[PDB]
């Protein structure tokens, strides 16, 4: 009895700004974003769209009436929460029309939250193979206009349906996790933007991959030659490549070329979206599934999840025969291609706008599940 | 192949106020507090003590060198977080000296967070019987001076070590969960105090218990007569009693008296502490274990967990032979009896003090694991 990802999809807001345009606005070479950090288009969202908006849209793309009856646990991994007490998963459970007898909660641990949700969901289904779990990564990565991390911004969500006999990825039991108390990135209660140490963050991310990889190789004997592809969590596409390069220098030239090629395929979507925090790794998985042409049933996919703070985990998934018939490539490509390009001026205006929850008001937004009103701080969503 | 709570303990700050004194200061009949709400002493903490302080002290009371090597997952259930990104479990992992290869994260779902952690931990150990999980409920329940919820305030944490072949409580697979999108209590980002609807909170709590209890009875056929004791989430002691009274009116009188008698034993500690949010249910469990003389190995304990928002769950646990030899009654009684009583003036001063994490500073507190300094918003702890 296999357990894993049966269906998976991502959602990003209907807006974006071109990185060449941003570079010019920031008076820098129109290419240090395309080649330096490796980003081409950045996802941007108005104040009328939050993690629930994204989580709801992504989940709607994969849930059938039968799934809604079989799901008895809803989990949202995020570091962009809108309430200190009420889990965003409760609202998602309502909007998705999931059956009432289910537990719902939010998991927090930076960009690692959704991974924790996925593993816990896996265990749940392993013990109750007739049930399913909805795990959704949702985040809004905003650093600030004219900020150091501004170029790495992103927003969206990745929804996953975990079930027994999954049709896409069967998860293995070779998990290797690590916890280290390091302040590379964090966001004190009350801070709308995160505190970030770039140098320490790059270093901790690269070293954490090296550490869980080495420990994983000790325990399993599995090396790069044993992996058909690797999905990485990434703040920006070049970080991941950096972490990979630092560990594959002793592999054969052909193997290095193969690994780096698989990596490039895993970041196709990311270059058009930006950092999704909890959802970055999973956007990478989706990219591999829909864009990596050499992958086939039985192939082994290695996944490296990272979370500042910091927590990391490496685990493996096996592609299920017929997975290609259960993807959302058409939907995803249309979602990206149909976005409206914003000028830098429109972008800064949309980015700087603040939603004051303390003010009763109504909001206009055509997007389904967007915030429609605020009353006594409570958000209403247009479904 | 049994799975559950191996060790459990709680920690509360070293200060409290007499509810009679609070009543007099608020010009309220003392009986409203002692009898109406069912609270006698309220736990109060200075700004130098946070959820980490409480979680660390609670966990330290039950962790051996062996436990620290076998634990590969650390979970903190809370709704009093100090960071929007970095899980409090990460710092706890460091302070407790737990082996490095573990995953750590925070679960958020109001007063239900710790329960979610316990259930997921249970599945983890079920699949990996050689491993253990540290699950800690930690919260600071502050409503505000002269607020409606002020009398129900509390603070502290409850640490539980989850493992196979547990020495205290063996958990059963009879869980009945429920999720409903209800705004009875919540705390928007940026709000130091929670938004609360007294009436809706009471009614949702009572109706949620009725729903999961009825569904549980439907699925298992088990009724009140089949339970030797019941532990309820305790926002205030009369809460569980109200929910119980609304559901046992049809039972025989002997049965009703037995149920209410066992309930009284479950709230002995809570009457001296107040609301611990995520830890209330589990403080009730500890109270039952350490205070009920007639309970024995083999007895079935029913547990009702509730979290505003709202999520609820009913599940059963069985007392393990020899559990009476693995409790912490002496430690707990000393912890409660040795607290310093604050005058209402001292209480209001301590309660109103704020920590500006944005200010570098040193703090002086004799308590182990209390905050010792703040540098660039980062907290250091005394140890
Ligand atoms: C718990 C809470 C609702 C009580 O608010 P409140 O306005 O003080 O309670 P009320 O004024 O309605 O009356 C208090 C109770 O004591 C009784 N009472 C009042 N004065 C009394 C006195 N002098 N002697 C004895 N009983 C007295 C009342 O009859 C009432 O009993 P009942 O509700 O069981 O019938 C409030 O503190 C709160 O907002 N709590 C936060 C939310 C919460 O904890 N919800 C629980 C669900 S998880």
């Amino acid at each position: 009895m296999t357990i894993g990802i049966d269906k998976i999809s991502f959602f990003v807001p209907p807006y974006y700004i071109d990185m060449t345009a941003l570079a010019e606005a920031r008076n820098v070479d129109p290419g240090k974003f395309h080649i330096g950090i490796g980003q081409d288009q950045m996802a941007v969202n108005p104040i009328s769209q939050d993690i629930v908006t994204f989580a709801a849209n992504a989940a709607e793309a994969i849930l059938t009436k039968e799934d809604k009856e079989a799901i008895d646990m809803v989990i949202v991994g995020t570091e962009s929460s809108i309430d200190e007490s009420k889990a965003a998963a409760v609202v998602l459970h309502r909007l998705m029309g999931i059956q009432p007898f289910a537990r719902s909660f939010e998991i927090k641990e930076a960009c690692y939250g959704a991974t924790a949700g996925l593993q816990l969901a896996k265990n749940h289904v392993a013990l109750h193979p007739d049930k399913k779990v909805l795990v959704v990564a949702a985040d809004i990565a905003k650093y600030g206009l004219n900020s150091g991390g501004e170029p790495t911004q992103g927003a969206g969500a990745v929804a996953m349906l975990v079930a027994s006999e999954p049709r896409i990825l069967a998860l293995k039991e070779d998990n290797v996790m690590l916890t280290q108390d390091i302040y590379d990135f964090w966001r004190p209660t009350g801070h709308p933007y995160p505190m970030v140490d770039g140098p320490l963050s790059n270093e901790t991310y690269i070293q954490s991959f090296a550490q869980v990889w080495d420990e994983h190789k000790k325990r399993t004997g599995l090396d790069f030659a044993d992996y058909d592809a690797l999905a990485f969590h990434i703040p920006y596409t070049k970080m991941g490549k950096k972490a990979l390069l630092a560990k594959i220098s002793d592999q054969t030239e052909a193997e290095q070329e193969r690994i780096l090629a698989r990596y490039e395929e895993s970041i196709i979507y990311s270059r058009r979206v930006g950092n999704l925090y909890t959802g970055s790794l999973y956007l990478g998985l989706i990219s591999l599934l829909e864009n990596a042409t050499t992958l086939t049933a039985g192939n082994q996919i290695g996944l490296f999840s990272y979370g500042s703070g910091a927590v990391a985990e490496f685990f493996t998934g096996e592609l299920v025969a017929g997975y290609q018939n259960h993807l959302q490539k058409e939907t995803h490509l249309a979602l990206l291609d149909n976005r409206t390009e914003l000028s830098i001026a429109e972008y800064e205006a949309m980015f700087a706008e603040t939603l004051d929850t303390d003010i009763d008001q109504t909001l206009e937004d055509e997007l389904k599940y967007s915030i429609s009103a605020i009353n006594n701080t409570v958000r209403s969503y247009r479904n």
